[PDB]
C-alpha cells in the first residue's frame, strides 16, 4: 500500500533514503495488534482513530487527555493519516496528569496494569507498549520497565529531550527494553536527542505532524515523536510474523537503516528504524 503525501517521519520509515513523502507498508498495517500508549490519555472521539482508541485506565479525575502529547504519539502509532500501523487496536493508560506531569509510582502502576490488562484483550499477533516519558535514573522505574517487557510485551521508551547520555534518565536506561533517541528529515540527529550506549534505534522525532486534541492536527518535536513510530512499526512486523515481542527491538535494530545519521556520537548506534517493505 502507498500512502501519498504522507508526514515526512512515515516516509522515511519505509524509504532507504530521505526527501520522499510517500508512506509504503503491507496493507495488513499492524491488524491483531495492540499498542498501550502510556502517557496523558487519548481523545478516542478522533476521527484519526475510527473507532480503534479506547481508553482502559487512569489515575487521576479523568481519563480524557487534556493536554494532547498522549493523543499525538497514539496518532504516530495508529492513526489513520498519521499513524505507522493503521488497523492496530489503540489502548490508553493516563499516567500522566494534564499538565504532562506524573509521579515514578504511578507510572510504575501503569506499566504493571498494561502486564497485566493485556491478558483481558485480544491481540493475537502481539502486544507493545510505547512509553513518551521519563524523568532521572531509578533502578525501580527500570525493574517495571523490565517486567512488562518480560511479560510477553514490546516495550518502546523515549530516550529523553537532555542532549545527554540517556544512562542517567528512566526508562530509557533499562537495557532490556528498546530506547529510541530521534532523527530529523534530513537524517541528522535531533538537536535535543539523548544519545548513549543503551539507546537501540533512532526514529523521525523533528517536526513530526500527528493529532491533537479538539479533534485538530499539530507539528511537534521530541524524543516523544520518535518512540511511538518504534512502537507502531513494532506492532505491523509482528502482524506480518516477522518478529516476537521479545524479538522485535533486536529485529529492528538488524534491519535498520545503518550509518546514515549524522552528528550520532562515537558510542551511539547509527540506525534508523525502517520496515523494509518491498511493493
Amino acid at each position: 500500500a502507498a500512502q501519498t503525501n504522507a508526514p515526512w517521519g512515515l516516509a522515511r520509515i519505509s524509504s532507504t533514503s530521505p526527501g520522499t513523502s510517500t508512506y509504503y507498508y503491507d496493507e495488513s498495517a499492524g491488524q491483531g495488534s495492540c499498542v498501550y500508549v502510556i502517557d496523558t490519555g487519548i481523545e478516542a472521539s478522533h476521527p484519526e482513530f475510527e473507532g480503534r482508541a479506547q481508553m482502559v485506565k487512569t489515575y487521576y479525575y479523568s481519563s480524557r487527555d487534556g493536554n494532547g502529547h498522549g493523543t499525538h504519539c497514539a496518532g504516530t502509532v495508529g492513526s489513520r493519516t498519521y499513524g505507522v500501523a493503521k488497523k492496530t487496536q489503540l489502548f490508553g493508560v493516563k499516567v500522566l496528569d494534564d499538565n504532562g506531569s506524573g509521579q515514578y509510582s504511578t507510572i510504575i502502576a501503569g506499566m504493571d496494569f498494561v502486564a497485566s490488562d493485556k491478558n483481558n484483550r485480544n491481540c493475537p499477533k502481539g502486544v507493545v507498549a510505547s512509553l513518551s516519558l521519563g524523568g532521572g535514573y531509578s533502578s525501580s522505574v527500570n525493574s517495571a520497565a523490565a517486567r512488562l517487557q518480560s511479560s510477553g510485551v514490546m516495550v518502546a521508551v523515549a530516550a529523553g529531550n537532555n542532549n545527554a547520555d540517556a544512562r542517567n534518565y528512566s526508562p530509557a536506561s533499562e537495557p532490556s527494553v528498546c530506547t529510541v533517541g530521534a532523527s530529523d528529515r534530513y537524517d541528522r540527529r535531533s538537536s535535543f536527542s539523548n544519545y548513549g550506549s543503551v539507546l537501540d534505534i533512532f526514529g523521525p522525532g523533528t517536526d513530526i505532524l500527528s493529532t491533537w486534541i479538539g479533534g485538530s492536527t499539530r507539528s511537534i518535536s521530541g524524543t516523544s515523536m520518535a518512540t511511538p513510530h518504534v512502537a507502531g512499526l513494532a506492532a505491523y512486523l509482528m502482524t506480518l510474523g516477522k518478529t516476537t515481542a521479545a524479538s522485535a527491538c533486536r529485529y529492528i535494530a538488524d534491519t535498520a537503516n545503518k550509518g546514515d545519521l549524522s552528528n550520532i556520537p562515537f558510542g551511539t548506534v547509527n540506525l534508523l528504524a525502517y520496515n523494509n517493505y518491498q511493493a
